[PDB]
């Protein structure tokens, strides 16, 4: 009984990721084929009918379903339509589609997570008595410049047909509670290049150098060298959270700006201590010096128990 | 006499939050359904029509009566409507939307604030004596990775039904200026931990180590030295209002700056005073000093005692 | 002979104030009453006709005559629509709409600035021999918690029907050049918190506390020190003037900062000639510390003659 | 033979320079007059047909031209549209229009350029042989408030009906490439306030400012103090670059940055001789003390010639 | 027996860059002629459709097929229409446009980068056996004022038609799956003047002073010194990273940076090891002043070595 439809979905371009709307938008097409009742076409050769003229098929009685993309926010933005209807009874249907699509995005391991965009597909009104997807396939472009792309394509896409029960109906009641379902999975990695280099390797210069206060040999240019040092970090949290995505949580690189801080802050504690430890009054400069190793290395070292995965 | 309307919202994603404008994004669906005049349909099955089709039954004197979210603001991004036409009288409404809705929404205790989500639903034209809603269904998804969502949802949705008089109306008069409405509210609460790590605590490391200009020697250090300070709360307040919402009143972070630009100026009213107490124009080192944990504390309890709530 | 016209607005919301662009957004309702050819309604009740019926009815000649936004700036967005037909001839339009506004708006005594936002609705092809506005009634939501809100509406909204002249026509000539004109009008002041105790108030210490640098005893501390501040100034420019709204004139907030820039501008002229004033070279610390209570009453005098107004 | 047209426009608004586009956005009215078959019209009084309806008359065989706005990027938001239909043969068209416009546009003398708003209207698919424009009137507002709007509109508007030849036709032959093209030309000129106060001022006084490194004694003191000066005038870049528009060109305030670098790096390279120039390791104070009115000249005279105009 | 279609390509406007999307936006028009059936046209002269009524001949049977942007990014903004209809049979499709068209971008090179802007014109629906491109004709505007331009335009624009083999058919086999398309190519590159004049220059003059540390006498002087000359990489990193466009890539600017950053914490490396290099704390002068020409040399060749093409 049920209509066998069959998919092909070609992805031309993944692009303008969103983070904290957790979005990301797809320009491609989509091809639906499925088969019905045999019909007269001008000529033994099938018919084209284009965009405002597929509307006019329609209404003559012309049984076009429509297939949603159940993860879409927003109306899709749809190019070109085509039907192509064939004497032997199969209808085609051709469109060119760009729309934001909604996925479940962790950014945590920025910049170094991995993504996957996924397409959700499934119709709108009938359910797997009526219509079924047989088989479904997934086109992609080989991009070989993948050097000057944001993303980077990480192996051919996925596919699934699946069914769906929807417990809470106002429908009826016997197996109508089941939808045939496609879904299209691209797993993608982050470009981490310009993050490295632009900002993780300068705000390692910066926190090491903060170290070197302790190299200073006053007490009174040790505590007030480390106030610059201070507002150094304070500008480098503004050049970041300035260009780096807006999240719901800290990242890698936050929690680095985080510990520059502690670190500034640690040191400010014993620069200070130093200068009372010992009875005399007497600068215990065994503090310091040893500090002058001890923070490269314990800051290095409890820092190096950032496996927080 | 009047027509019962059963609805049911089922809501994709709540996102989008606008703070100045005080309002957030919705997407999902809605079902209405009534029971009218019985209908033949092509065999005894029940008739789907999708999309451009609901308007030519809506011209042959079907009658889809328009529902208003009275709180939306700009007509919302309707995706596929479907019709449902029952044999035996029901006709069920489906519909996708996705739209940015109001409410009124307090965020004075940013980052500890709650919200409530709400959805106000009402005929757009007919009165109680004419359409009525009988019940109102809401379907949420349950998050439990909410720990990379922004938004805690503190329970699955309540509803209240009710009817609404208007003053001013220019029609008629007995017992028809009322009107059926549907109100959903969702209740959530604000993920404090990212505003608490990246916000809250590096600039109380900051205003912390501002009291440390009591342990400089000289008078020079110490006045000398909190004009660097100062310089780095601005630099601070800079940081926070780039990235923090907009608001039209101060938050509690906003509130804590204000406070370190006032420790400052108070130490610097000091640092400056207990220069110029006593005779002998000897140091007051007795003012100084005490104020090495009269700050710590004084700030530490003029500070726990902000119970404007 | 011309048509009575019975108008009612809605005001739901009045947000997003533009201030380069001087315009507002308003949400609202908007209804139309005026009677015409009695007629025949199913039932002796009156008629419904929503959204894209009430276009079937314009083309078999009802007449709806348009009625233009004046003020508006781009198409509004036109939300549910509705006509009422009454037995008895009268005619009942009722629509929602969200549209950007314009109205001459100075924002020179922000954040003090009081604006009125206004609506003109205007009909777009009759005149006051065909078509003429009767009485216009509008009515406004009672915010209660309005501390939490950006703008303070500031009484009830003043209507005005009047009549306009279009001098340069290119119609007709016996009294036909003149239209019918509703005016509202609604005041508001600005909540000028924030900005006091997050922008005046710590712009207010940092000018102050450049003033502390006369009592610095060095002439090379003096001169050094103002560098710094010269900085903190430049900071919070940078500060102000990314947060608050873009205009084509200075506020109160930009004319501190220029005094700040000027206050610390003239310091250094004296704190430079303090220092070869008089013979010897000898630091001149006649005209210092006289300076330390000079400028904090001297800015403190020509700053209070601010009345620009 | 050629139809003669009669075009007014009304402008209302001209707002949203976008520098780098090179366009700005205008609202108006378009009325466009011509004479046709003459027509029996519901008493021998002129029919007005609105919005909709204007469409029904196309298809029955009324000529309604398209005329091109030939500079719009993108196509306006049109709003109401009317049809005056005259018995005795004129046709007035009369509509809203909001629309962003391309031209020219100089930005090199900022604040101080002045620019002109274009319109430029031709018929989209009718030659001069067909259809010509007779005249052209536009009317504007007489701002009297100019001081608190962004842009100065200095004297009435300049209109201009010419012709226009488009060689590589794929049409026909004898003259059917000529068509007549309104143009109209609304001179400019930017309100410099903000700019005078808020930017060029203050740059001055830091640029001023920062030639009294001179004044301190020791070398120590001028070569430190010139990096807190270098520091200013990057803060300085940053703050005018964030609000100032984007060019692809410098500007004055451009340039004086540029010259505050100059300065400053001038000066540190003097101050870095003045300590080695001669024997003895002499602070070579022949040298400085002499400077400290050399530079407010040398770079004020050299300054003088930024005459690029 | 394939229908010849003859495009003609008029380009108004190119602009808008996006970096990130890799997209441009072009206004225009579009001319396409083929030839039919002759046609019986009110008098022997050519008829023209304009904008709506194009659909009404469409119903009728006229045949316009659709020609797609084939690197467009969402459907273009398609302004006015026309049809014209010649009685010999020839027909001309003409339309004006504003789309946004993607292309591979590279812009490693900034800002002296070179740049293609491409369309890609292909049938949306009919193979090379059904409709074929003739030849193409590309239009652009002549610029004499480019130095106020944001992108020069270099050369003409270079132009090829092609076919192209689609592999996944589910049509029929023999020959059925070639398609005519054009592509349109204009090179151009970037204006560099903003760039060069108001960002590399002040960050040679910045990157330099930078090397005046190594002349400051004292090893406090120079190490206290160093941390100020940090603030001021990040906050000209801050400068530039809020201004030059975003990028997933490192640039030459950024590379500058880098390189800035590492001049400087080299000199921090080196500074705090001529300071205990040598026995009995005689501090090591030949290793300082041996930099004060080591680093502007050292940089300056491995930053001249940045020759990555
Ligand atoms: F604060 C400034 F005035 O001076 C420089 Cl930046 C600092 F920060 F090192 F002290
Ligand atoms: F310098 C920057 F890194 O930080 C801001 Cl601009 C300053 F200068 F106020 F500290």
């Amino acid at each position: 009984r049920p209509v066998d439809v069959s998919v092909s979905i070609f992805i031309n371009k993944i692009y303008g990721v969103n983070t904290l709307e957790q979005t990301y938008k797809v320009d491609g097409y989509i091809v639906a084929q499925w088969t019905g009742k045999p019909r007269k076409t001008p000529g033994d050769k099938p018919l084209i009918v284009e965009n405002t003229q597929i509307e006019r098929w329609i209404n003559n009685g012309l049984w076009v379903p429509a297939l949603e993309f159940i993860n879409v926010v927003g109306s899709p933005d749809t190019g070109n339509k085509r039907l192509m209807l064939f004497p032997d009874g199969r209808v085609i249907y051709n469109a060119r589609f760009l729309g934001s699509f909604s996925n479940d995005m962790d950014f945590r391991l920025f910049p170094f997570d991995r993504q996957q965009f996924v397409l959700e597909l499934e119709p709108f009104s009938y359910n797997n008595q009526q219509l079924r997807f047989s088989d479904i396939q997934v086109y992609t472009e080989n991009i070989d410049n993948e050097e000057i792309d944001e993303w980077w394509i990480r192996g051919k896409a996925s596919t699934h047909i699946s069914d769906i029960r929807y417990d809470h109906l106002s429908s009826v009641q016997p197996n109508q509670n089941e939808f045939s379902r496609i879904t299209v999975r691209i797993d993608a990695v982050r470009n981490p290049s310009y993050y490295l280099w632009s900002f993780i390797l300068p705000l390692g210069l910066i926190i090491a150098a903060s170290w070197s206060v302790f190299w200073l040999e006053s007490f009174s240019e040790r505590l007030q060298t480390s106030f610059t040092l201070m507002l150094t970090v304070v500008a480098y949290a503004f050049y970041t959270s300035n260009i780096l995505p807006r999240l719901p949580y800290t990242t890698v690189i936050d929690q680095m700006i985080i510990a520059g801080y502690g670190s500034i802050f640690a040191a400010i504690l014993l620069i200070i201590f130093a200068h009372h430890r010992q009875a005399n009054g007497v600068e215990d400069d065994l503090l310091i010096q040893r500090c002058r190793l001890a923070f490269p290395l314990g800051f290095l070292a409890i820092g190096c128990v950032l496996v927080i995965r």
